């Protein structure tokens, strides 16, 4: 009862009123156990957890989605590309880290795709607002996009981004620690995720990239010592598995293109 107690009250108006049932139920287990069996100290440590893996990123309330649809729509109906790109990136601008990657947004995923196959079906983990840059990823027309995250209004909005561009698409609330990664997609991206799992639950960074089921991983990590510190960690773990990578770095971000 307790835990139902804690997300009752997690179901946070505003903040965390839509984060993932799971996510939810995860993190009030952990908090229950760390705060000794007192609810009101639990609530505050899930509140607190919740704000480190997501609250951190996004609005003190939940982002006025409808006014971005409505620009969106006013573009794509206005058939003006250029509109339709000013919408999308004033969208993606709301989430704080896929905010970071907006002035490099081209360069990004042009050399991206250099290093990766033409994929058929394409899955973007702990997503955020990423989706929504797409018209920049020179997909083929067939491509289907599969994008999650832990948050329903997040994701249901990624979905109808997805939808007005035209762009094949199935969107899931999945938390990266405990939701299924056996369906096939030929490339999974994992951008500035891994440091936000660790620090959720140690070691799961590398098993996420082992289950998930995909030969080409993309593994991005904040750069704004941070450099220092991703880059040695992960090539020392990468090397300790021998794994082919190919690293590259783009605005503020370190990437690694994993194979296999
Ligand atoms: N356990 C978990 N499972 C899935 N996504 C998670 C998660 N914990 C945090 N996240 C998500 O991790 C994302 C990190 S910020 C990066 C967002 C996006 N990948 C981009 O590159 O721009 C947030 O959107 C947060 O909601």
């Amino acid at each position: 009862d307790r835990i139902d107690e804690i997300e009752r009250a997690i179901t946070k108006s505003r903040r965390y009123q839509t984060v993932a049932p799971a996510t939810v139920r995860r993190l009030a287990r952990a908090a229950l156990v760390a705060a000794r069996g007192d609810v009101p100290d639990a609530v505050k440590r899930t509140k607190r957890g919740l704000h480190e893996i997501y609250g951190a990123f996004l609005p003190p309330s939940p982002p006025n989605y409808a006014a971005l649809l409505r620009h969106l729509d006013s573009a794509v109906d206005a058939g003006d590309d250029e509109a339709v790109r000013a919408a999308l990136l004033r969208a993606m601008s709301v989430h704080i880290s896929t905010r970071e990657r907006l002035p490099h947004l081209d360069e990004f995923y042009r050399e991206l795709f250099r290093h990766l196959p033409r994929p058929n079906t394409l899955r973007d983990l702990a997503c955020g607002l990423n989706p929504l840059a797409a018209p920049w990823m020179g997909l083929p027309a067939e491509t289907v996009y599969i994008a999650s995250d832990i948050d329903a209004r997040l994701v249901g909005f990624v979905d109808e981004a997805l939808t007005r561009l035209n762009v094949p698409h199935r969107t899931n609330v999945a938390d990266l620690l405990e939701d299924r990664l056996d369906e096939p997609a030929d490339v999974t991206l994992l951008l500035k995720t891994l440091p936000c799992l660790e620090t959720q639950q140690r070691g799961s960074g590398w098993e996420v990239i082992d289950i998930v089921n995909s030969p080409n991983i993309v593994v991005t990590f904040p750069t704004k010592g941070m450099f220092q510190n991703y880059s040695q960690s992960f090539e020392s773990q990468a090397r300790e598995r021998s794994c082919r990578i190919q690293r590259l770095e783009i605005g503020n971000e370190l990437i690694y293109v994993i194979q296999k």
